[PDB]
C-alpha cells in the first residue's frame, strides 16, 4: 500500500546509530532492540516502513498553556507518524489521544545511583538533602512524581521541582552522566529497563537499588483510529507466544553484557 | 441502564465464597481480590452489577471437533455475561474473539514443589521420571506447552500428554492437594500468581522454585465491540497510576501471609 513511516527516539539499546552509520542509508543506519522489533511487526503484518527520529528528541507531553503535544506522541496526532515503535509508556492521558497494542515488555520506575551511594529505597531519598535526585523531561516518570497522592512521593516532587541548581536532565545519557560524574551527590529516577541495561556497561560504575516504584508497560503506538491497529495488536501477541521478545531481551542487554 | 452480569470463577484468592455464605444474598457471598476490583470498576464505569459463578468451573478453551468455547470465554462469546472480572490470561487466540483491558496484573508460567523436592528448573523436570507433572485443563498452562517449539517445553508436552496415569486436573485446589499429597512424586505448573499466594497458606509445605517460564497478564474481558470496553480499559489504567492495583495485590497475598 503505503510506507509506513515510524517514528522512534534514540535510546540505548532499543535504538541507536551504528558506529558506521555515515556509511549506510535508510533502516541499515540504526540497530537495537526496538529496530528487530519493527522488522518483526513488519513481516507480520505486510507493510514496507521507514524509520525516523523524533525531531525534538522527546517521549511526548502537552504543554499546559498551548495544549500541544511534542515528542514522538505529538508526531501521532498531528499526523507526522504512522506509528512509534520505541520504549513508549502506556499511561491514561495518552491512551485517550492514541491507541496502544497491549505490551510488548513491562517495566517500573526504579532508582540509579553511583556504586557506594549510601541508599536503598525512595524514602531514604526523601529523607535527606545531601544527593541531589531528578528525573527526564517531558515523560511517564516526571509525571508520575508529579501527580503523585502518595506521601514518600509527592514529598519527592516537592523537593524536585524548587531545587537548584535543575535536578531533571533533557535526556537519559545526561541523566547517567550525571549520576557518573557527581561522586555519588546524584541520584537518577528512571525506567527499571533502562536502569539494567546500564548497570550491565562499562565503566560498570551504576547500580539498580531497591524494588520498583510501580509496575507497567511499553506498548506499540498508532493514531487514533488506524486501522493499523488490529493487525499490530495481534503481531506483539504472536511474538510474544513464539517466545521472540524474551529472545531480543536477552539479545540487547545480557548477551551484549560487559560487566561480567 | 441495564445491571451489569459479572462471570468470574472461583480461584484463590481472587473470588472465594466467604465462610459464612449461607447467612448472605448476591455479592455479598463474595470476597478476594477480583471481588474488590469489580467494585472499583464498577465506581468509576457508573454501573450497577451482578457477580454469577461460570457454570463449567471453567476459564476457556474451544473443542476441536464441536470448535464450541466453555468457560468464561464461552459465557462472553455466547452473550450470556457482559464482562469478565478474574485471573484471566491475555492470549492470541482469545484475543481474536473477546476484548481485553489493558493488564491489571502481569505473571508467568511457574513451577510449585513440596519442600525438599529436590528440582529447580523446567530442564530438571524434563529431564527425570520419578516426578511427575502436569498442569490444569482448559487454560492457557496447558495450551502454552501444547503449542510450544522450544526444546525442553516441546519435551515436558510430549511427556504429560501420554503419562498414566493422568497429571492434569480440573482445579487449582485438585493440583495444589496433588503435590501436597504425593511426598514430593508430583509438581505443579501453575501462574506465578497463584503459587506466591499458597506459597504463604498453611500447612506451608510448597514453594515457587526458579524463574518464570514465560511473561504476560491477566486483562478484563468484554464481547467484542462491546461499548463497555472503552470505558473498563480507562478505569483499569487510572486504578494502575492511583496505586490501587498494588494496594489490592499486597491486600489478599502479602497481608493475609500465614508463613511469616
Ligand atoms: N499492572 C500491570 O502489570 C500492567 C502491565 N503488565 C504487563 O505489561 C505484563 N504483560 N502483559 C502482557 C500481555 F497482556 F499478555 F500482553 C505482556 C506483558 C509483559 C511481556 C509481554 C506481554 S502493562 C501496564 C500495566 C498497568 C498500567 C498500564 C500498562
Ligand atoms: N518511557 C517513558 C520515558 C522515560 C521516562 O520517563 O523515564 C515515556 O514514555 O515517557
Ligand atoms: N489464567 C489461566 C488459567 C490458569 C492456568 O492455565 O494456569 C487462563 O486464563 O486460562
Amino acid at each position: 500500500n503505503k510506507t509506513v513511516v515510524v517514528t522512534t527516539i534514540l535510546e540505548s539499546p532499543y535504538v541507536m546509530m551504528k558506529k558506521n552509520h555515515e556509511m549506510l542509508e535508510g533502516n541499515e543506519r540504526y540497530e537495537g532492540y526496538c529496530v528487530d522489533l519493527a522488522a518483526e511487526i513488519a513481516k507480520h503484518c505486510g507493510f514496507k516502513y521507514k524509520l525516523t527520529i523524533v525531531g525534538d528528541g522527546k517521549y511526548g507531553a502537552r504543554d499546559a498553556d498551548t495544549k500541544i503535544w511534542n515528542g514522538m506522541v505529538g508526531e501521532l496526532v498531528y499526523g507526522k507518524a504512522d506509528i512509534a515503535i520505541a520504549p513508549l509508556t502506556i499511561t491514561l492521558v495518552r491512551e485517550e489521544v492514541i491507541d496502544f497494542s497491549k505490551p510488548f515488555m513491562s517495566l517500573g520506575i526504579s532508582i540509579m545511583i553511583k556504586k557506594g551511594t549510601p541508599i536503598e529505597s525512595a524514602e531514604d531519598l526523601s529523607k535527606q538533602t545531601e544527593i541531589a535526585y531528578g528525573t527526564l523531561d517531558s515523560g511517564s516518570t516526571k509525571e508520575f512524581f508529579r501527580r503523585s497522592k502518595i506521601a514518600v512521593f509527592d514529598k519527592m516532587w516537592t523537593y524536585m521541582r524548587s531545587a537548584e541548581p535543575s535536578v531533571f536532565v533533557r535526556t537519559t545519557a545526561e541523566g547517567v552522566a550525571r549520576v557518573r560524574k557527581s561522586k555519588g551527590k546524584y541520584a537518577y529516577l528512571l525506567e527499571s529497563t533502562m536502569n539494567e541495561y546500564i548497570e550491565q556497561r562499562k565503566p560498570c560504575d551504576t547500580m539498580k537499588v531497591g524494588g520498583n516504584l510501580d509496575s507497567k508497560g511499553y506498548g506499540i503506538a498508532t493514531p487514533k483510529g488506524s486501522s493499523l491497529g488490529t493487525p499490530v495488536n495481534l503481531a506483539v501477541l504472536k511474538l510474544s507466544e513464539q517466545g521472540v521478545l524474551d529472545k531480543l531481551k536477552n539479545k540487547w542487554w545480557y548477551d551484549k553484557g560487559e560487566c561480567g
